[PDB]
C-alpha cells in the first residue's frame, strides 16, 4: 500500500456491500461527506525552506501523554463488522504505533477488554438515558485506564443514513454493543467534568461560540468535526471552521479536527490551520477490513512516513513549527 | 420514498414526457433553474450543539394561522395534468399535514371547490384584464375562506419555455382554467390592498429596493423568488438575495423564499438565511403524479421528518432558533 | 429556430469542416474563446417588478441614428465563405431588422456594393500599409454612406489560429478581399479622426486606461472586446472589463461590448453592466450559412423577441432602464 | 508542431511508460502538479493597444548575459532517459536558440562535457554529504564556464513519487549520475555565496519571508517554484505566490517562476505577474524524446514565436513592458 486510497480499494473488494456502505456513507445527500474532501483539496501549504531538519520529530504531547504522530484513531462503532478481531486488532496496532485509540461507547468488544490491550486508550461517550448511568460509564472507562473522555456532542440522535435505509442494513446477530441514550446538553458536560479528573474533549463542535463555551465549561479539548458527514447533511466541514476556532480559543484547550484526512499531507494542512492533532476514521477501518491488525499497522506506518515527509519538505522539524506554516486557498 | 429525489424518479416514469417537461422546465437556457440548485448546494450551516431539545417544534405562526412546518405548497398551475384528482388531492394532503396550500389563479379545479377541502388555503392572483375583474377574483377567494392573497408580481407575461415550444405542448382538452391578463404595477398592488383585509404577499421579489417598497406598500409578506427559473432566464436565485432582503425589511413583513427546496436540510438553510418559511413546487407535483393524495401525504411526512431531523441536529428547538443560525459559503 | 444554438447546429451540418473551424475557432488554446461564454454565464440579473410596461421599446439612438435593438452585426471577414450571397444577404436582413451592419475591410463583396443595400452601414477599418492608403479607405466608406468608422485596434497582426493551421485552411479561389497592413498606433487614430467627421469607434479595448485614452483621443465609442478569443489567447473577456470601463469613461463615449452574446438575456446582462449596445458575430454567420438572408432575418427576429422578453421580465421599458439594473456574480 | 501539447503527445508515443511516468509524475496525489496548470489557466491578461511595435524584442539581460527569450531550460535529471544524446542534444539546441540551459547535478553526461557545448550554461546544485564536497562541485561548474549556481532549496530529500513506486521504476544500467546528499540550510547558502563570485539563485522558494531572506543572504535570484509538483504534495503553485514575492523583494534580486509553463501566453502571464523569466521543464524533455536536438530546436522556435505573438498582441515591445501589464483572475 502506498496511499490510503489503496486501502479503500482493498476494503471495497472484501466487505459485503451493505457493510461497506455503513462505513462509507453519510446522511442525506452526502453533501457534508463530499465537502470534507473538497475543503481539504482547496487548501495549499506555503512551505519553508532551508531550516534545520537534523532531528525531525512527529511527536506531540496531548492530554498528558506523548503520541508518536499528531493523530488518533477516531471512534468508529461496531468494528467487528469489518474483521473478526474488530476493536482488538485496531487497538493493538495503534498501541504499537504509539497512536491513541478512541474506544467507542458502541464498541463490539467491551471497553475493559480493549483497554487491556494497553497503549493510549481514550473513551468516547454518548450520553445515556440518565445522568447516573452516563457517569457510571465514564467511571468504568476511568477505572479501566482510559486517559480522556471524548464526549460526542453532535448526536442528539443518529442522522438519516439513506444508504442504510436503502440496503435495509441491520447489525448481524454476531455483532453487539458489548458495553451494554438521551440528548446531551451543557449540563451533561458539567456532570461529566465534575465526575472525572480525566480531560473532557467535546467532539462535534463547529460554531465558534460553542468552542469558546467549551473552554469556559472546562473542556480540555474539542474536536472540530461534522461527524464525517454522518450527522447534519449540510453542516460545514470542520476544516473550514478550524482556523477561526483556533483563534477564538487562543490556547485555552487542545483543538483537534477530523473529516476526510487521507494522507500525511492532509495532516500537515490541518496542523498549518492550527490543529493540535487530527482524528482518522474510515481509513483505519479500510485497513482493518483489508488485513486485520497487520493492515492497521501498515496504514499507520504509511501515515507516519507521509507525515514525516510532508513536515520535512515544508521545513518543519516539529509539529509546533508546522502549526506556524501559512496556507492559501486555491481553486480545484 | 426516503428522499424527494425518489419522488422525481417515480414521476418521470409515469408522466407523459411533454407533461414532465411542462413541470420540470424553465425559460431560455434554464440557467436560473439550475442556479436555484447550485445556490443551495453552496450554503453550509454552522450547527449549534448541546441545546435543550426536549420539545423541538417545527411550527410557525404566519398570516394569522399556525402551520405545522415553515413551508407552504407553492402555486402550480393545472394540477390535473399530473393526476386526475389534481388540486383536490394536493389540498387534502396539505390540510391533513397542517401545511398551507396556495390555490392558483390557473387551477384546473375551481378555487371554491379547493377551498371547501378546508385547511389553510391561500390564493395566488394574476392581475386580470382590468382592475374590476381582478378585484372580483380577490373577493371570490376571500368569500371562499382563503387566508392570504399571494399576488404574483414577476409575470407581466409568461417566460419563453423552450421545452414546451420544442414539444409543441398544449393543454389536453380535459384540462381547463376552471376559475374562468394585463401586467401588474404598484398601483395594482394598492388596488388589491384596499380591496381586502387579507394579508397581501408579493411573490417574485428579487431586488432589495422592491422588498423595501413592498413593505412601504402594505404587503404582509413577500416571496423572494425567480419563479423556479421559469420567468427571466438569468434572474438571480432568490436564495442569493434572501439575506440582504431580510436585513433591509428588518421585520416589516414576512419574507419567504422558494426555488429548488428539495429537503428538510434545504428548509433549514433557507431559515438560517432569514426566511420565515419556504414554498415547495415541483416536488409536490412529483408526489401527486406518483401516487395521488397518498403520494403528497408521504412527501409531506418525509419533509416533516427531514425538517425536524435537521433542526435538532443543528441545535434548534424552534424555527426562530434556526433563523439565528449562521451559514458559510463553500465551493462545491 | 427557438434559440441561437439551433442556428449553430444547422450551420455545423451544412458548412465544410474547415470553414466551420475558421468561423468557430480562436487563437492558441482557445482559453479566451471559452472564457467569453463562462464570463456571461456567471452574471445574474436582479430584475425589477411592477413597473409600467405599456410601451416597452428596445430602440436606442447611437452614432446619430435610431437602431431597433441595442445591437449591431459585428465585422466578420469573408462572408461568402458561408453562403454565396455573403455580405449582401446579411446586410439586407440587418437593414430590414433596423440593426446596423458593420462592413469589414476584409469583405468578400466591395464596401460600395454592401453600402448600396441601404440600412445603417458602419465600416470596420484595418490600418493599411501607410497613412495615405488608410485614409483613402476611410474616405471611400464615408463617400458610400457609412455612418461610423469602427477602427479595429487589437490586430497589429492576426493571432495564431491552430484550427486553421491544422486544417491547412486557405481561402477558396472564389473568395477574395473585394475592397483590394501595418500595425495601428494612437497616431493612426488621430489621423483617422482628423480625416472624417464620422464617429470613430475603437474596437478591441480592454484596459481601463486605454478606454480613457480613447475618449481623450476623440473617439465617439469603443468596443470592449477580445476579438471573440481570436487574438491574444489569455486576454480577459470584454464582459469582465465592461463595468470598470463604463465607470472610467463616465459618459464620454459610447461603450459597446462583444464576445459570446448568444441570447436576448445576454444582451440584457451586457446592458445591465453598462453597455450602450453589443455586437454579435458568429451567430449571424450561423444563420447566413443555414438559410441565407432569410436565416439572418429569422435570427434577428428571434433576438428581438428575446431582448423584449428579457427587458420586460426585468421591469425595463427602455434600454436606459436596463442599464440601471444591478447584477450579481454567481458560481456556475 | 503548433503547440507544446503536440510535443507531449509525440513523447508519450515513443517513451516506455515507466520513463514517461518518471517525467510526467508528481508526488503524492499530484495535487500540486495539477494546481500548477489550474493556477495559470485562471490568470487573464489585460492587453494594451495601439503601442509602437516597430522593434518588438523578446530579449532580456539576466545574470550578466543577454538571453533571447525570458526563459531558461529547467534542471531535469538524467536526460539520457529520454534520448541517447540526452543533455548534449538539449544544450546544443538551447545554445543555438540563445536560451540558458541549466546543467543538473544529476546529469547523465558530465557537467564539463555539457558546458563544452557552449551557450549560456547555468549549474543546478544539490547540497552534497558535506560542505567541502559541495563547494568542490560549485568550483567545477565555475571552472567549466557555468554562469550561475541554481541552488535547489526544496529537496532535503526527494518527494514520494507514487507512479515510480507503482511501476517499480529504476534507472537502466546505461544511465548514471555522470558527475559522480545532505539537506541544505541557510548556512549552506552562505558557504556557496562565499565560495563563488557567480550569482547564486535559490530555486524552490514559495514563502514571502524566504524570498526576503534570500535577498538578505546575497542571492542574485530566486525561482518561485513547487518543483513541478514533485516535492511537497499540497505546496502552493509558484505562480500563486509570484506577485506577492515580487512586491516583497522590490527589485533586490531576479525573480523567476516555473511550473506548468506550456505556451508563450503562459510566459506572458508570468511576466505580467512580475517574473524576470521562467523555467520550462517537461516540455523540453517531450521535444528531446520526440526528435532529439532537432525536436528541442523546434520547441524553442515555437516558444519564441508564441512569446513574440503574445507580447505584440498585448502591446509590449519589450519584456519590461510586459511586466507592467495588469492581470485579472477569472473562473475556469
Ligand atoms: C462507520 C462510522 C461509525 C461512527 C461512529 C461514531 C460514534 O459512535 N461516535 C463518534 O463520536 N463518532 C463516530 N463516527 C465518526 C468518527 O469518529 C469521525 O468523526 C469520522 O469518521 C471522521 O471522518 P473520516 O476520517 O472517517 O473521514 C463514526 C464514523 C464512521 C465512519
Ligand atoms: C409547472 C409550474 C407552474 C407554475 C405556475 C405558477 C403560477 O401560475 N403562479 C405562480 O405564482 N407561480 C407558478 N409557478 C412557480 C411556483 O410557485 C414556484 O415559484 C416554483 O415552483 C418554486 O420552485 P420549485 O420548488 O419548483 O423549485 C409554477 C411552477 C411550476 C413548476
Ligand atoms: C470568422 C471571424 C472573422 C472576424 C474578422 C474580423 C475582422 O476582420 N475585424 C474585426 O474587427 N473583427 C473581426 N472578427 C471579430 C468580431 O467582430 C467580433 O469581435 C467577435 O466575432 C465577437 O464575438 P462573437 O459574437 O463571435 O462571440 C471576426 C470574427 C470571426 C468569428
Ligand atoms: C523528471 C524531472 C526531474 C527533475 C529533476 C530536478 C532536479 O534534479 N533539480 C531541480 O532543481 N529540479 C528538478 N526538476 C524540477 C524542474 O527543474 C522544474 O522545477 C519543473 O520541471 C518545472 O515544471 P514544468 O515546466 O516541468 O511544469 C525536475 C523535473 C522533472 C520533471
Amino acid at each position: 500500500y502506498v496511499s490510503l486510497a489503496d486501502l479503500e480499494r482493498a476494503a471495497r473488494d472484501v466487505l459485503p456491500g451493505e457493510i461497506f456502505d455503513f462505513l462509507a456513507g453519510g446522511s442525506g445527500t452526502e453533501a457534508s461527506l463530499v465537502a470534507n474532501r473538497t475543503a481539504l483539496e482547496r487548501v495549499f501549504v506555503i512551505p519553508r525552506m532551508l531550516r534545520d531538519l537534523t532531528d525531525v520529530t512527529t511527536e506531540i504531547d496531548i492530554f498528558g501523554r506523548r503520541a508518536a504522530l499528531p493523530m488518533a484513531v477516531a471512534p468508529v462503532a461496531y468494528q467487528r463488522l469489518f474483521h473478526p478481531e474488530g476493536e482488538l486488532a485496531v487497538a493493538r496496532a495503534a498501541r504499537d504505533a504509539g497512536v491513541p485509540y478512541t474506544i467507542c461507547t458502541l464498541s463490539s468488544v467491551s471497553l475493559e477488554e480493549i483497554a487491556a490491550v494497553g497503549g493510549r486508550p481514550w473513551f468516547q461517550l454518548f450520553w445515556l438515558r440518565d445522568e447516573k448511568r452516563s457517569l457510571d460509564l465514564v467511571r468504568r472507562a476511568e477505572d479501566a485506564g482510559c486517559e480522556a473522555i471524548v464526549f460526542t456532542v453532535d448526536v442528539p440522535w443518529m442522522g438519516r443514513r439513506l444508504r442504510d435505509m436503502r440496503n435495509g442494513f441491520a447489525l448481524p446477530e454476531w455483532v453487539t454493543a458489548a458495553n451494554f441514550f438521551a440528548p446531551a446538553t451543557w449540563e451533561s458536560v458539567e456532570a461529566v467534568r465534575a465526575h472525572t479528573d480525566l480531560p473532557v474533549v467535546l467532539k462535534g463542535i463547529l460554531a465558534v461560540e460553542d468552542a469558546r463555551r467549551a473552554v469556559d465549561a472546562g473542556a480540555g479539548g474539542i474536536v472540530v468535526s461534522n461527524h464525517g458527514g454522518r450527522q447534519l447533511d449540510g453542516a460545514v466541514p470542520g476544516i473550514e471552521m478550524l482556523g477561526e476556532i483556533v483563534a477564538a480559543v487562543s490556547g485555552g484547550c487542545e483543538v483537534l479536527v477530523d473529516g476526510g484526512i487521507r494522507s500525511g499531507g492532509d495532516v500537515l494542512k490541518a496542523t498549518a490551520l492550527g490543529a493540535s492533532a487530527v482524528l482518522v476514521g474510515r481509513p483505519v477501518m479500510w485497513a482493518l477490513a483489508a488485513a486485520g491488525q497487520d493492515g492497521v499497522r501498515q496504514l499507520l506506518e504509511l501515515l507516519a512516513e507521509e507525515v514525516r515527509d510532508a513536515m520535512g519538505l515544508a521545513g518543519c522539524e516539529s509539529v509546533g513549527a508546522a502549526r506556524r506554516l501559512n496556507t492559501k486557498l486555491g481553486v480545484v
